[PDB]
């Protein structure tokens, strides 16, 4: 009956140091692993934790925007989350200044070196073997 789940955060995971919170866990899937360099489809949404401001724009709550993993658009914040997701799993990731485009300044909703939360749910993915076959 928990409305506020007592979840732990993963602070600086070994995949390049990103903060993500475990919400749902992948039930089972050996082949069910979305990794970088491969094509994945996910939706992102949430709020600005930096001030607790919930998202309310004409675009974010309306348009289903999705990116692909490792297309150069994603740096680290999404990268660690999606490359460690599962098709039946879900985590909340923290987009910090260095985890996002706080360097270049190119953001979407409110990119001001603030910490934002995006719920990433990997509904579609496809592991493509693009490496030389040893055997």
């Amino acid at each position: 009956m928990t409305t506020e789940q007592e979840f732990e955060k993963v602070e600086l995971t070994a995949d390049g140091g990103v903060i993500k919170t475990i919400l749902k866990k992948g039930d089972e899937g050996e082949e069910n692993i979305p990794k970088k360099g491969n094509e994945v489809t996910v939706h992102y949404v949430g709020k600005l934790e930096s001030t607790g401001k919930v998202f309310d724009s004409s675009f974010d709550r309306n348009v289903p925007f999705k990116f692909h993993l490792e297309q150069g658009e994603v740096i680290k914040g999404w990268d660690i989350c999606v490359s460690s997701m599962r098709k039946n799993e879900k985590c909340l990731v923290r987009i910090e200044s260095m985890y996002g485009y706080g360097d270049e300044g190119c953001g979407e909703s409110i990119p001001g070196n603030s910490v934002l939360l995006f719920e990433i749910e990997l509904l579609s993915f496809r592991e493509l073997e693009h490496h030389h076959h040893h055997h």
